């Protein structure tokens, strides 16, 4: 029932909705200020950057569910981050555990990385424990590592391997 | 009230700021000369997309109406703070919104951005406004003599600040 | 209260190609009339970010273009600056130059802080003269030959009025 | 009745069927043969430059009648070369004497030149004798100028001086 | 004679856009399935005047999109050029497939004078390989998890045709 | 007949253009590869807007249709030669237009651009074409010898002329 | 004996040693870093930028002295900052008066402002009664204004009029 | 005889950097006495086919550098233009004043072909304003506070000869 | 020692930074690839001339040697957090410089960015280089698995971090 | 006689020709401006590299010394036709050098570059250059009145001009 | 220990313009032996910051060129490389190219992290076979008239070796 | 003895005397005639240019003995244009054939072309028979094809097929 397809220019007006909510960033610990203009302009410069991919999440219906990015990807190391975006209206659906699955098919199948990893905010214990069940290892915890509503925060940052990923059930 | 929102400029709202931008009774607030072409607005909005050191918000109501501007400018990376101003349209003038557009400026600078100060500029001649402020927690730190050319004569500024830790401990 | 000054717009400069095309308007602003569409808009864009003028289309209440005026080749250090203005056909004879010249004026000494405005007009006009020193400018020049104009080459008087004598 | 104006980007539709004329453009000793964009990225090279003026006519109904131009203005000997076309629909009807003086009148009361000169086949003596009664003198006869219809043919060059023009009547 | 081959054009983008979004599609061309139309669109651009490829769509009588044929790699000096081919999954299983490669060859060897056409194909595919052999082609190379594909390394034959084969 | 005319090639025929450009059997009559994008067609177009070399024409009919093209390429500045190709679309072929717009061609070459030669290609295997020339004043003066790659096979081509003092004379 | 000159090219090597010298970049607020090709570019592009003078100081034998800055000039409020550093070689010769002079005299009699005003560190109280001999006045005490050596600091920013300048001895 | 008026040129600019930056000799100009050499030699570059203006430099029959002559606002429709001259500090009390003067005034009516050729000049010089009465300049105007000097604004006198009155 | 200077990069000293980034086991300690041409290295330096994320330093004793490389890198505007990275070449390993070095770094991040978190990464298998660190007052935060791909492996790192109210009240 | 040759204009040919553009005794001769700094004179040299409407020659004798200049301008592609003009340099003056580079024109415009037609301006008021044209064969086709200002007034000039066909049939 | 490979500079393009217009050197890489050093160096500044290849110059103890070897077609994803190398004509009977297959082999296997390197080799070179057989290569096809060289189109082996089995 | 190599910039001295020497640029038809900067400009243009391969004849010395290209290469049909010149101070030596020889081999065991062709002087007997020797065949007598000295002049056009150069001894 849910598709990850390559973000495309007619998809960012809902990035900008997104990439506009203070509730929504904080999850990815970015600011929540962006015009479209500055928007669009950094679409265009990094359209054929081969270090990212960005994946727009629809159902069936076609209805825009949310967003998964891999970025930072490296080709020595084989590594990426992973970000994930659900959007309000479709939280609490159980959704993510699906989206995390595509999202790690994509890496380990399709683009031969050997490691994703993530971060959550420490204070985001039911995503923490949702990370955990797909897989993903607590490898830190980064002290006052980011600035989020007043105050600094830890984060843990988690991973998971193609080995892992692809070999588990053998 | 919880009704106003501050978002970011978008070129739509720009016949909107040059509305207020060739009006000689807004300008004077901000001892800006009140004169520019739709296209000087434009080409300079054009050339600070991705300038880090502004965030240029428009204000709106429930019901989208535009209700005025507020911008952090000269914000700065080592010593942490920015210059607040503000423009309420003629219309929306003395409803009570001044005080929570204050403060939601405020919140953005110390909750998201963390910046150490915020200063401001205020005629000397407009006392009531002095007032306000000081009542939203500014405190007098400079009183600046013959600053500014106004309407055929010099006029003297108060120079107005407040910092993160009081904010944040109130 | 019925006219005002704003600043000129990509929208207006139909009206001004009008302007700039006529014959007896450019003459007295000693300039050829001659000046395609896209010589003048080129222009336009070019001066946009252009601090050393500041060119206003004249409204009425209804919003209709009731002519231009001009303050050039500001000067940062001496503090000067030139005055023109236009006032269409259509429009001429209803008495708004005076209220024009004493916007211009209040621009130029109100919010511009500038020091002196000076303007040029044909000796062989004296109704305009008389209009001007009527409004405070005084003559400081009599420039012989100075522009050729329809054959010929013609006088203008250069006049002038300071800060301190319009805001006193 | 008629009236010459600056050349605009609306009227290329005009000049570009005149162009491609051939019996038009023998008049003026040039290949009729001018895409539409040739022409167009001509005129556009050419807004500012200040050694020609190219003026359409019109009647009062505002049908386009012809073309006047100055061309190859020199500012230090102040002389140029005048071409006039009239086109075939309204060839005959009385206009070429008036369109002379007006461009002459231009030419010596608006651009202050001294000399306008132009450039006649031999075996036009219809325009050869149209331009001697609006003042114009034979200075050359210039043989084999001018590659035309399969030979080579002599053209009259001819003039009128700013003097002549203005001060004959006194 | 119903099938077609024709220069890829602008207006086809969108058909080729949802081909290289295919997972299964791109597969067969051992290719990410991630392409933004702007990154689509952008390379069509870049490539317009590049001499070392022709990229075709290959259409039916009422113009419906079949499929894509490629020649690649187009060599000066060599006179080779690598040949892929896409039928789009409405319309496989259809017997197509024969009359586009032999389409393709006839372009390669008639139109561009190539001295010969080579092809990449997945060792897990032996049909395609086999048709690929009933159109003359034949192996000249195994190559030893050469893509990784869905998980795992796999291996591809090459195979080849030569300008003299195909003429007679 | 008189009803046919030659014209400058403009933006507006280049789809007639890309249609004739992409079909083999009207491409094989120039030795030219028969695929060419719209977008390679256009920007080549725009390329050669200012080229002098080179003349490109479109014949129509009284009415309009689109008969064909006449291009006259590779025009020498001191050798006064250039090269006549022609097209005539597939529904026009065998109508009678082939000797009116072959004359045209020369008339343009010879009276207007006053070239000294013109050349042309056209297959030894289409004897049929090469009668027609010499009907039409061409003479061979070269048979070339496996020039072109077509269909599979190098084919021998005419070369075939006629000089300005010729056609003039006739 | 001692004069302010334009700043040139050739200063720009006498530039870099003071802007990478952290005890006399701490007098201006400013970080002590700056590339060569930092300050060669940036110098490049405020060549014709009429916001700022910036001038070199000599003394007879030519050698250099320090600089003096005039920046954020604004011409309708005819305001500029002030800025000064002597070398370290330099430093109490009793140069600083006269050079202050020399900046006011510019300011003042040359460039037709009608403000000048400076930034001094609280903690700085000798520069503070220097400025004050020379006729600078407190208009701010500017709380925490600049992060300096591991904590944020205090300001005085001064200022003196044209008109005190040119007529308190009349 | 002794001394020649001639292009400026790049290798010059070094002499004009010297006298931009004297503050004695830009007061006669009614210009700011700062400009870096980059600000001067960008300003060369981007108007050496400025038609406008004619910049000369002066020199003595050894090769010395006297000073410069300017002809600027050089006018295509009103044939008029404005002079301007500095003779350098180490020259000036030579009389060459007037040779320069004259040599200007040749190039403006016998090479460029003006009518009219005009001056300003500090009322306060009234050594300069007798020179050029000498050199046929009469007062059209005397301009009241047109530049800022030293502290206060000034009046200078606009002074003219035309082509007829030079030629005759 | 006090001998030793921090300053930053020029263009001079990018042979010395090529040797260094061409040196396998310099590199090795920044799990970064160790192939890169002096026109890579040039034309990155040119790029970043201005970028306000980084600070690169060339560290130099007191006659000049170059005997390192210290660089904060990825500097954030909001969290006020960086990556430090140091590289003392092979002839100075050994000498004592680290630890001075190491605090020098810390020293401008603190008292001169006013920044709040320094992070660094170090090999795992390199534990004498991890108990410099922890005596440097750095703490684990992190044990990265399988992070980096070094010598035809995957390595563990730890990432270490100080806080700037830790280092300013020691 | 044979000792003297023309050649293409180079860019070490410039400070010869600077010098006869800045002499106003030798401009004169050509109704030209005699201003030209060394920066217009190479920049314009730059523009008309691929100019094919011009050809400039630098005449030398058997040891090099710079005699003169040698141009053909306006030289058009249809009607076969070129202005030349020359310059012999003062101290060559009168040598007997005049005749046998106009011949050497004439030759590379009817032998080499294939035109009809070459005319030439000289002042009727130099009538000893009129005679010597005439006896080299150019024949007066107009007089034309009062073309140029030169030293203070107009002055009337003769068009005089060589056909290809007398020329190779002396 | 003594042969050292190193990233190509700009200061070793000559070397490289003297290999690369050496017909017998480019004959063992099918490449046309014709470039001028303006197509070398522009091509060199036009990859600088292309990841896809890798290109060293071989080095002996006392810095002589010795060779190059370059690894290209570097593809993320599926992880291969194509491998080649040349030893100019004074250091060939040397005994180097063991060492210098093993490096290139070291690099990509242990720095680049690839998964398959292949070469291409003439099948008339049986010599360069057998070496590189002996350095743990795999033939894994026989590519039919692939290259055009002296006149006739030629065989060459494709041959391969895993990080796998290089690590083991 | 004789080697050729690709033209180089260090060889455009030696290009340029060619170029401008009238009785060598008479074999080729083109005007004697080109700037150092045009030349110079041309070859920038064309270093990757892929239809055309220039070369420079050396002898063991490394004297500059000629030129070799091959022209207009196309790579359907498979044929290409030669041209040869040998410098004066060389002509007569017998290295003629060589070359020819150095450039076919070049053509047909290198670039793999089907088809060399070449133009020669019908009046140029020596060198029609060279070719023929050489194995060229006529296939063209070109009427009145290139002005030359005065007169248009006929032209021989020869080849040679790949075929019979590679297989004739077979």
């Amino acid at each position: 029932q849910l598709t990850l397809r390559a973000l495309e220019r007619g998809d960012l007006r809902f990035i900008h909705n997104l990439n506009n909510n203070r509730n929504i960033m904080s999850y990815w610990f970015e600011e929540p200020y962006e015009s479209f203009d500055e928007l669009e302009e950094l679409y265009n410069k990094h359209i054929h950057d081969n270090a990212e991919r960005r994946f727009v999440v629809e159902d069936a219906q076609k209805n825009l569910i949310g967003l998964v990015e891999l970025i930072e990807i490296n080709y020595i190391h084989r590594s990426a981050e992973f970000q994930i975006i659900i959007a309000p209206e479709h939280q609490g659906k159980g959704f993510a555990r699906t989206l995390i699955n595509r999202a790690l098919d994509y890496s380990f199948t399709i683009l031969n990385l050997h490691k994703i990893y993530l971060h959550v905010a420490v204070e985001n214990p039911k995503a923490v424990h949702l990370y955990e069940e797909c897989g993903f290892v607590e490898e830190g915890h980064l002290v006052e590592e980011f600035f989020i509503n007043g105050r600094y925060q830890d984060v843990k940052r988690m991973y998971i391997l193609q080995s892992k990923y692809l070999n588990r059930s053998e």
